[PDB]
């Protein structure tokens, strides 16, 4: 009844508080939402359009263009047809977007106006490039990527090849592969060291074959991950009855390079002591039909009872062999 | 005669069925075909062009512009020269593309029309950016990348340095390298555990040197991968005659970071029991000519018989030594 | 009092000198600062605008356009309305930016002028593309990325589970995870080999569990890294009093794939002999409140004394057991 | 005198011949040279500009526009001011580039002409996007990236800590780090197995500490890589005199994730038997000056003689100890 450290869906159940400070662009960019980033960029356009519009309007005002927007034989405006702020605003937009309808058109008359068109051209170009890049950042780096990996709802304890094992099933929801895929597991419980030190949650490795490289998996059809419960296992002393009492949690991990997303992935899940099914085995999901193999995923989470499974702990199992040898 | 789990070309022979649900953009993007994605984008242009065209047409209609498109001394249209829907449509296109010929040109007269030009400018800019990004997504993340790695058509069993070995050849088709390249192999067969549990396809590691780090290869010219068949090998009890009987499959893997594609790669192949050549050795592909080394790839798949190869299993080989020692 | 090889913040304290030579674009690009890269691109625009402007001006000059910019019935200019260098300059800008107001407009009259517009169009397009790319390079590859990982200010020496240990704490400042995270540590001191060879700084591994795969960590809430001090440890012979004398440094590393930045990361820190707190333990940062777990980061760096901690070295600790056994 | 398998600069000395076939875009793109890719894109522009120009010219021809380009009260051209092929060509360019000067301007008159402007707009947009992407491909994936890692010109054999060792030096030419850096080495020679099989070049691991994880290095200042020559070493039986006779090659590798280029890297070099200096040691490159450490890279390749170095092989060294024990 303690609590869930990692949720069934992989989400971690911890919140951070009281964090100190630092007084980056790429991370900041991908962290913001679409609607806000698009609002941001449209704001960037408006502001720059309005700014230059204001400048061209000032220039026109001072030059006397407002009273002679089309010019004549004796008089040439800085920008043709700026008759007021709305016109200046339009000329700004038309310049920066590069629409350039041309009714409002810069002339050779004013160095400053020519300068301002050069500047706005460069700015408009810079802004666009930043928008193209930010849109790719948030594009190729989404926070929501759909889980490509499935863990079974339950783990189970059963005999395989003379050994009592903790077992859980992993699967790939896509035809795409996972490169250099490998698995890990941890038992999560609080504990007090013999020296009296309290460890709120201790993370204790569950051996899935790392030392022989057998934690490395080639995952096509769903695979059943195996933990042999032995002297070195944290579950060594745990019997079926201990299970309905004990408060602990097992975190399971699958890591690898997903050929779809191109990025290294960590898929997570969790089994509470109460979510482990003793004396059970998974229903087979894999079937061969003539020319081809098929996986039926509706059997993925399903299990069946194996009543011949011993109800004592692995430690009892071992100790009993040594007890009936000597006598 | 059972069936092929992995095809010679690396393709996996399994199909998934009965999958449950989830109710992403980047993955969705790269999964669609070119012609459809290009059709999609052209559709995006049409729709937005038609939409704004419709809006400018409504504005023109209500303002009375249709009857005075060029305006006069007493009357100024919202957008010059919109005389009907085709003209409005053109003005829309010309605005969003930023072509801006200028015959059809927005004026200062109508706040709403100016507003709409601003909006369309932003939208056109957003659309373009998404097209530039999607085209890179599908660009830098192709599904068809040409296999850069070659496995020999056959594996073989022969003596090397006093040991009976399973051997197969791998090669790089490019001058480009593979960083942190390493190999793996698995024997694939169904089996029943002593407890009566049926495993439709069990995946059993074939030791290629992982424990000594010898599974790690520096691949320039083709290399012959070696599996010593010993007590711990699944092939320990298999003789030449067992081979023409037995139903099983060996999957071979090569993983590494391809310096060409920049992405971590898994190259796969398969050898059926019937595709393993007992008492054979690969023809050498590597030759030194004066100043330089050359590889002749026409010898890559070729093998020759070594009649002195023992036809008994490795287990017989060992057991026989112990049988002629003691006597 | 020797010196700091690695700073507390991970920065390395070494400078390179007397480096020889090589007589790339992507690296060169990301190495330059924003303001200089933006200045660079604006310079690229100016230069190309000025160049073509000069060319159109020459063409106009030679054709006689300067004296008849608008043309007439008997005479057609190469580019309409180029009346001087400022006009030519404007036409250049208007062409390359694709603003194209159209008052200055190329005609069918001069093959060379048409040619030049084609060329400038291609160049302007090339320049833009390079600017869009460079801006992404520097965008997705920043030098300043905010440290996502925290090391405790101090390490400590205390008993855990019957063993004297060197301990330090690591933490993730973000809810984002670290894929395939693992840790390392080194003792840095100069030394002289028995053969008389001087090694200015020798880097000696501190065992954090690599051989059992226990150097691999699943990091959610802060974790305390453990080095058991034993026969094989460089700290085996070091007591509490040796600590206030000895001159040495311990470098701690955490490597992994950060799910935020998408890139493989190396976080670093350092503990001088004087920064190690003997007979101390870290304050717990992790607390369970009902439905959820919380981390209080204000306790991250904090420690408390454990007076029962032995002040002798691990070697003394061992040797003393063997001394009181035999008697 | 045999030959060089790997050049001092890391380049591999092998050429492939007689390769079979496959009947991708991203790889193909980055493989082509700049000048050709830029020529390619400019060709793409020309072709599309010429094509549509031809179409608008046909349309104009058939409509009768060539004889009335400006139109009048009773007659409206499909595109204003197309008076011939040069004009049509200009209108094409002006449309696709989106310059849109506007002297040549499409009208509402011809559905086909409007259609063609829509099509060309989409095509021009597609072409541009492909150019922006290809330029990034070749941008972020260069073939020439400057070597960031240096190997010493020579290896050496000397005693360190009671053991005869093969040694070579590696260094980072940049302040940038290498994440998860690790080293490897191989002895390359042809050999004949006891069964009579010829291996043109056999690649035999040289143990740099892989089993203890000591092949993993934290590289700041140059480091001297160590191979202890022992029973399991291929160099076990090699003395100083054997060195001036023997024909063999040692390939050295350094792999890691370069924080600069963001990509996993393999740096390579080679030492011929003749390039190994027996009874030598590297000059120290690292020096501490007060507040800071410095590396002098002009000492990087330099070595000095250690006359006390034994000239016999490691095997002799061992065997001699056992010879003077027993007597
Ligand atoms: C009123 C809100 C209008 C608006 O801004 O919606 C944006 C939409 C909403 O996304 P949202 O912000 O909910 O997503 P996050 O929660 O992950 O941030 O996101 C797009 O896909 C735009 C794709 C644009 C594709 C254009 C080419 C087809
Ligand atoms: C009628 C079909 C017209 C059309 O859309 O063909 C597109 C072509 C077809 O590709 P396809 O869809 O067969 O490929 P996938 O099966 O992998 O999806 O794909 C390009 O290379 C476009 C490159 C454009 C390059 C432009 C600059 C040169
Ligand atoms: C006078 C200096 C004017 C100017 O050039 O400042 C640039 C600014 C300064 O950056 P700085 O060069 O200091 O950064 P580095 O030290 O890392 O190089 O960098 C931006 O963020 C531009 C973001 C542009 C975003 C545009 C869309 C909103
Ligand atoms: C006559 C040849 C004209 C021409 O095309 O030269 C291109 C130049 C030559 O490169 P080159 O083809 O020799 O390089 P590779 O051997 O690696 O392919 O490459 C650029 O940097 C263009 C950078 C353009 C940057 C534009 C913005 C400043
Ligand atoms: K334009
Ligand atoms: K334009
Ligand atoms: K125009
Ligand atoms: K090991
Ligand atoms: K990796
Ligand atoms: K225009």
């Amino acid at each position: 009844c303690r609590n869930r450290f990692v949720k069934k869906n992989g989400q971690c159940n911890v919140e951070f508080t009281n964090m100190d400070d630092k007084p980056d662009m790429f991370t900041t960019c991908v962290d913001i939402r679409w609607r806000y980033m698009l609002l941001l960029f449209s704001l960037a356009f408006l502001v720059s359009w309005l700014l230059f519009g204001l400048i061209f309007w000032l220039i026109a005002l001072i030059h006397g263009d407002l009273e002679n927007p089309g010019g004549d034989d004796t008089f040439k405006p800085c920008v043709l047809q700026v008759n007021g702020f709305v016109a200046a605003f339009l000329f700004s937009i038309e310049t920066q977007t590069t629409i350039g309808y041309g009714f409002r058109c810069v002339t050779e008359e004013c160095p400053l106006a020519v300068f301002m068109v050069v500047v706005q051209s460069i700015v408009g170009c810079i802004i666009d490039s930043f928008m193209i890049g930010a849109i790719m950042a948030k594009m190729a780096r989404p926070k929501k990527r759909a889980q490509t990996l499935l863990f079974s709802h339950n783990a189970v304890v059963a005999m395989r090849d003379g050994k009592l094992c903790l077992m859980w099933r992993v699967g790939n929801l896509r035809k795409s592969h996972i490169v250099e895929a490998h698995v890990r597991a941890q038992l999560i419980k609080p504990r007090i060291t013999e020296e009296g030190e309290y460890i709120p949650l201790d993370q204790i490795d569950i051996d899935v074959g790392f030392d022989k490289g057998l934690d490395r998996i080639f995952l096509v059809s769903p695979i059943t991950i195996l933990h042999e419960i032995n002297e070195d296992s944290p579950l060594f002393g745990i019997s079926r009855q201990d299970l309905e009492t004990d408060d602990f949690e097992i975190v399971v991990i699958l890591e690898g390079m997903v050929e779809a997303t191109a990025m290294t992935t960590q898929a997570r899940s969790s089994y509470l002591a109460s979510e482990i099914l003793w004396g059970h085995r998974f229903e087979p999901v894999l079937f061969e039909e003539k020319n081809q193999y098929k996986v039926d995923y509706s059997h993925f989470h399903k299990t069946y009872e194996v009543p011949s499974t011993p109800r004592c702990s692995a430690k009892d199992l071992v100790e009993n062999k040594f007890l009936l040898s000597n006598s």
